[PDB]
């Protein structure tokens, strides 16, 4: 009967690639952080350890690799199926539900926003917001009309004459987002569009920032990465009591090669 | 083992396709030349000289080939990947890593539009900034509101009566692009739109700018061209002390074959 | 002709044999500290970190693998064949003379044992002469005809109180091992016979330790591991002016897993 | 993927019998009991109770046998490996680590020697320490030099005149073992080479003995056997949340055929 038995992936193939294509569908539209940042390739599950600089090295002698090294998180949210269900959709209702791996998605990708936006903070992660050498600059009065778009000038004006020109972004908390996307309040028209202009590359909203943020990068590589382990998947632990439980995986490490393109607001 | 062993091309087909398709990618992205300057086909790298004029030309009689001859620069960068990074690329982790390809790369596309620029000023070459009869033109008071619509004006008038109508473009400073992409300041709406419309080939910005340029130019090939002999590829150069430098070149030339479609603010 | 070109493998199968079967040969020889520690398989050169612990681990959720991880050095030493000699021995001589390769991996294990009884101490590498928690016990009166054994007697002692009886292992300085190889002392024979019955896996002698050493450890693996990047290998750099260099590479990291079986007089 | 799947053997065929092979190895290095007892033969995981006693037996009639019978033991010790490292060694580092299984192998063969000196003393296993007709001796003034060859002549007497004649085996406790180790004490050279002499088959040290201990006996089977259900092998017990916990088995059980051939110091 095939379930009176125990394990070795219950769902065919079909409800296989529909499961991810769902998880991966969601993940990426939700999704901030991979929009400003190109990522270091899949490099496969079986990596644990990455390099963190740049390689810029030169009785007997001794060599050792003075770069840095760092291990890298993995992100996870556990959700289960009813016994019932998977025995029906392989003979009765072709659909599977896969409501819940949507829900457990979508919080994966908020939590991998809010790790790279802010690290761990004790683990020793760091983040575009935590940065060291990070160039902060104060952002105050934001509320008199005008007054944003100079903060973004004065913090392209410092990124620029650190040596870091070229395309810039801009990820605003959703407060300041609206603020500036309200008024027009300095010259001609509506006081987001200009820094939409600035950016070269685009201004975006992420829901993890708390109520002041508003860092601007370059989005150049060798700037910022993004190590790809492995991208979401959903994978499955194994039948506990008949039922059946999975897991979707995920495992990114931002790695902030150069901290001189950062500014927080 | 084949990495005790000194050299040719210690990276595959796979991982050199990779390289290649990086650096020209960034390269694209970042020149702001290319844009507005026909290419003389690339010649490959053999060539070392172009023609820098047009043939107009008509006892024994000897025949000179008047028109000019100018040697073509090449422009390069240095970057080096570590010893066990390709070994463990091979056989370990798929990916590469290429941000220092990324970044030389970079740097060399920024040096090629400083190039174009302004040249080298005592090699002999030239640029758009320092041609000889240049149709030089006053650009003062720009803070005043609606004052830098009127240089544009004028210039490209004086480009009309010299007889170089036809699509013009528009490349200026940052900070004389942010001036004019913040005010009305004229009749209508922002005076950027009324001189991309007036351009009609495109106004763009280039950070190689000194603080007060912008020049505009016909955009018509046989007013100025740009003799490619090769794109930029990375090449390798040879395994120093084990480990690995590679050098990704450039070899550009700019020829103003009439230097009439030139106007200096 | 052969050799009026570059490089790739100026030596035969044959020669490269017996470079390698020498080098492998004097360090097999000379080595001390491989005779004690279990050794972490050939992982292959592409590795650059081990775990240096044991995996003891248990909105969405976070896991950081938090057992701890480490570079490996390289140990190198360079040597020289001049250019006709690779050419006569290819028709001339057959032998190839590999006197230099001898040389350079005599001093490679050298400073393998030295880095494994004392780390590099300030890259973070440790040792058996400076682990923390390493249980030191005072070795005084060493002098005194019948005062050595004491103290090893004690520092057993200490490491079985402290959970770890088994097979132990004694490394001590050549002025203590002569000293204790020369007198009787407190019974019956010789006062290193006795130490040795007490051990049960061996006393060595080690010629990098300083005047006054001499550690028992727990030979058991799971305490005290070796790991193993690649072992000695001959590796061609390449023909610098028309010469031949060559470097013997070695790669090796103590990682002190439970440092409790150590125990410095 | 097969690592997004639960079970069946995680690990390749080399890598089991690596890890057989490390269990076995570390268990016949540190096991004592093995080297004087002939095993009855490993019978197959399937049996549970063996005979305890010797073949001597002879309206319908009933016969019972009734030699006697008990239950096998089984020892085991439970040991973790990460997620990421096998699917890291399928293609990653070739070599598995097994440091958890040499010191899972070893906890349980030191329970295994425990398990033949001492008996469970409440479950009704019986040892080489506490079993009935003991032929007890006092071993008494042991520190006087030359008084510990006195209680072995007396013990092994006390075996000769009970009709157990033949080779014989000691098994002593460290202290004892290193005091009879290092005296001369009676007459000519050190006092434990004249009592290996009349052992005639070793005399042994056993790290699990108490204080004081010492029992000889006489090695011949029949007089006491050890049946070995199975051998120490690794087994998988599954994949808890998403990791792989594995476990060692052994199941032994002294049987004293004969309770004549012991003598306890």
């Amino acid at each position: 009967p095939d379930f009176l038995g125990h394990a070795e992936n219950p769902l065919r193939e079909e409800e296989w690639a529909r499961l991810n294509e769902t998880v991966i569908q969601v993940a990426r539209r939700s999704l901030v952080g991979r929009r400003i940042l190109d990522i270091y390739g899949p490099l496969g599950a079986g990596v644990q350890t990455v390099p963190y600089d740049e390689f810029q090295g030169v009785t007997a002698m001794v060599f050792t690799d003075a770069r840095k090294f760092k291990t890298i998180p993995i992100i996870y949210k556990d959700f289960l199926l009813h016994w019932r269900d998977i025995e029906a959709a392989r003979t009765h209702n072709m659909p599977l539900d896969v409501s819940a791996a949507a829900g457990a998605a979508a919080l994966c990708a908020q939590q991998e926003d809010e790790l790279i936006f802010y690290g761990d903070a004790r683990l020793g992660y760091e983040g575009l917001m935590t940065a060291n050498g990070r160039l902060t600059v104060p952002l105050g009065d934001w509320t008199s009309p005008g007054g944003g778009f100079q903060a973004i000038v004065e913090a392209t004006r410092k990124l620029n004459e650190q040596g870091h020109f070229g395309p810039y972004a801009v990820v605003l908390s959703p407060r300041l987002y609206s603020q500036l996307h309200r008024i027009y309040e300095k010259t001609g028209v509506l006081e987001i569009e200009t820094i939409r202009q600035l950016a070269s590359d685009g201004v975006y909203q992420s829901n993890r920032l708390r109520g002041e943020s508003g860092v601007v990068v370059s989005t150049g590589r060798e700037n910022m990465d993004l190590a790809v382990s492995m991208d979401m998947v959903a994978a499955y632990l194994g039948a506990s009591r008949m039922n059946h439980p999975f897991r979707v995986l995920e495992a990114l490490l931002l790695r902030i090669k150069h901290p001189d393109a950062i500014c927080t607001l």
